[PDB]
């Protein structure tokens, strides 16, 4: 079997489950979780073009280096997709994450020079932008309407074989960290796909779980909840425990298993192996720092990492309760006492808590609003953190989805966004003011602050939350 433990059950579905699974599929369609076939075809064609461009570019580099016409004919090179698109659960509007793999004689500087310029002159390319200095260097672009994220890695091979498998740990041998980092995404996705007993059953279940998570305000890695990869690993673990089950049963078991999971026990998809390389590896036995993590979900490819180290007491507590409510609803569905539509109902967040904090961010232009909001979102856990230190707080629940905030100046156009944070109690002006000052200070010291960029927060009872949003 798959996984580090024996499965819970090997039982196959009954015709009863088959019909329940078909109903799940019908309930999901209206939400747009299934991309249209025509769009899927368009994306396939886009990838074919990119792949040929990569091959063409590498051939040119090979020739310009007077390499023997011997190698030139077989240097190869290709694009490897990873992430949501590769797992097949991407939704309308999602980008395509791809890794350009080239032989050793192709340098990173070439990727950002000759390849970049090749893309620049393609008719289908718009908004071409390079981010060479990021943790993971990338070239971003809009290709025929589809957003593409392209990473780069030059392997210690003279030629790139078509059957090259990136899961081989030896490939990381003494490579620059930028290359190692650029390879992790493809390796994690490929590992996941080879760690579940049935890919189709796994896929449908994940589509369901991701929609459920978003609809229940717990979808966001940045804010301390779970991101796409983390949800995929939890679904994968569930699949390993019920190898012959189909989607309707797997969705139900997903809530059974995780609502009862004993955190901080880690979620592992396979047994980790020890590798000589000196890369960061999550392991509480040898790293005391990892012992503090509250809800560990470990990536399966070396070097393994905790995909959810941002989880705090508040977010974990919120998600545990959501898993329990999810289980209850699926129990009803299995008894035909409720429809799948009830599981995807997005409760009114603006009513589940007695107290809230409203966070406002604004800028002089729409362009600056976008940049500002990104910066502020990355700091919100600082406020949550300080709130958890407050003797009167049980938890703070940040609704990951922000939205346009009401007007303030009726005479001029405004570019303002807002977040709503739910609170649970066992004066918050000092903690809020302290967080406000910190955001301004860090932004300014980072050279990422523009005049007139504002941020303000207020505490308000549920009843008065009414008079502060459309
Ligand atoms: N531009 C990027 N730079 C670095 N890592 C990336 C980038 N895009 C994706 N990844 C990595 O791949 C993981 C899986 O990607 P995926 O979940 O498909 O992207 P996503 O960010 O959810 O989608 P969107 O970018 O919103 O369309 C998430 C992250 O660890
Ligand atoms: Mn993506
Ligand atoms: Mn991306």
């Amino acid at each position: 079997h798959y996984g580090i433990t024996s499965p819970i059950s090997l039982a196959a579905p009954k015709e009863t489950d088959c019909l329940l699974t078909q109903k799940l599929v019908e309930t999901l369609k209206p939400f747009g979780v299934f991309e249209e076939e025509e769009e899927l075809q368009r994306r396939i064609l886009i990838l074919g073009k990119l792949n040929n461009l990569v091959k063409e570019w590498i051939r040119e580099i090979s020739e310009s280096k007077n390499l023997p016409q011997s190698v030139i004919e077989n240097v190869g090179g290709k694009i490897f997709t990873f992430g949501s698109y590769r797992l097949g659960v991407h939704t309308k509007g999602a980008d395509i994450d791809a890794l350009c793999v080239a032989p050793r004689h192709v340098d990173r500087s070439d990727f950002f020079t000759s390849f970049y310029d090749k893309l620049k002159l393609q008719e289908e390319v718009k908004d071409l932008r390079a981010v060479e200095e990021a943790f993971v260097p990338v070239i971003k672009l809009c290709f025929d309407g589809i957003e593409i994220d392209i990473l780069f890695a030059r392997l210690a091979l003279q030629t790139i074989p078509e059957d090259l498998d990136l899961r081989d740990d030896s490939l990381l041998k003494n490579l620059d960290i930028r290359c190692i980092r650029s390879l992790n995404g493809c390796r994690v996705t490929d590992e996941i796909l080879h760690l579940v007993p049935n890919i189709d059953n796994f896929r449908l279940t994940l589509r369901a779980i991701k929609l459920w998570a978003k609809r229940h305000n717990i979808y966001s890695n940045i804010l301390g909840f779970l991101g796409g990869v983390s949800w995929a690993m939890l679904v994968a673990r569930t699949c390993q425990l019920y190898p012959n089950a189909i989607a309707s049963t797997l969705v139900h078991k997903f809530f059974l298993v995780f609502s009862k999971w004993e955190w901080p026990n880690p979620v592992l998809l396979k047994q980790p192996e020890e590798c000589n390389l000196n890369l960061p590896v999550w392991d509480p036995r040898v790293n005391p720092s990892d012992r503090y993590h509250l809800m560990p979900i470990i990536t399966p490819a070396y070097p393994q990492q905790n995909s959810t180290y941002n989880v705090s007491v508040s977010t974990r507590m919120v998600m545990v309760e959501e898993f329990k409510q999810g289980l209850a609803i699926t129990d009803e569905i299995l008894l035909s006492k409720a429809e799948w539509s009830k599981l995807f109902e997005a409760p009114n967040f603006f009513q589940k808590y007695k107290h809230y904090i409203v966070l406002l961010a604004s800028a002089p232009t729409e362009k600056q609003r976008l940049e500002w909001v990104g910066l502020v979102e990355s700091k919100i856990r600082i406020l949550v953190g300080s709130l958890e230190k407050n003797e009167f707080i049980t938890l703070a629940h940040v609704n990951p989805q922000s939205f346009p905030a009401p007007k303030e100046n009726p005479d001029k156009e405004e570019f303002r966004t807002m977040w709503v944070i739910g609170l649970v109690f066992k004066d918050l002006t000092y903690d809020i003011q302290s967080f406000t000052d910190t955001v301004y200070r860090q932004a300014i010291n980072s050279k990422m602050f523009e005049v007139d960029m504002k941020i303000a927060a207020m505490h308000v009872k549920r009843k008065q939350l009414h008079q502060l949003l459309p």
